[PDB]
């Protein structure tokens, strides 16, 4: 695989968006991916609705504002028959009551592959499928203080994962990292981007819950 990969240089990111005082992370990652894979099959970058998401996948699994899971949020938009746009179904920090309409969904899946624990196999993905939804070990001063720089909590643990995030590529320093997109506003880290340690015994467990759906 390349030794640096960037899936923002060829159109698949959309800007840092901002969840607020509200646990839709999960939602975002998925918005992330998938905003990503519909990139890839289109030509065509629409920002996607986490409201939508926050609202309507409950069935699925995914607890609104209070927690949820990435795949859940594939499989909504897989037996929901679609998604609508972030433009049309705006974002509101806070749980009401489901308003997906139809005739504005703008994304869809057939499914998602959950790629094997290891960064190995996490690195291959990111090569040649395009931005990862993944979890990671947020749980630390550090983390939420991060600034710039490649991040190591000497703390981090590679099985309680609490943070739903996007990995939009990786590479090395002149010294490895994941180049990670994060839903905190781009007032945190490096304009809401963080440089995930990478190959360091799946820091943080960036590999052990990445996935990505299948449009």
């Amino acid at each position: 695989a390349p030794r640096s990969v960037d899936w923002r240089e060829k159109g698949y990111v959309t800007p840092v968006k901002n969840q607020g005082q509200c646990g839709s992370c999960w939602a975002f990652s998925a918005t992330g991916a998938l905003e990503g894979q519909m990139f890839r099959k289109t030509g065509r970058l629409i920002s996607l609705s986490e409201q939508n998401l926050v609202d309507c996948s409950g069935p699925q699994g995914n607890e609104g504002c209070n927690g949820g899971l990435m795949d859940y949020a594939f499989q909504y938009v897989q037996d929901n028959g679609g998604l609508d746009s972030e433009e049309s179904y705006p974002y509101e920090a806070t749980e009401e009551s489901c308003k997906y309409n139809p005739k504005y969904s703008v994304a869809n899946d057939t499914g998602f592959v959950d790629i094997p624990k290891q960064e190995k196999a996490l690195m291959k993905a990111v090569a040649t499928v395009g931005p990862i939804s993944v979890a990671i070990d947020a749980g630390h001063e550090s983390f939420l203080f991060y600034k710039e720089g490649i991040y190591f909590e000497p703390d981090c643990s590679s099985e309680d994962m609490d943070h739903g995030v996007l990995v939009v590529g990786y590479g090395f320093e002149s010294n490895k990292y994941w180049l990670v997109k994060n839903s905190w506003g781009e007032e945190w880290g490096m304009g809401g981007y963080v440089k995930m340690a990478k190959d360091r015994r799946n820091h943080c467990g960036i590999a052990s819950a990445a996935s990505y759906p299948t449009v």
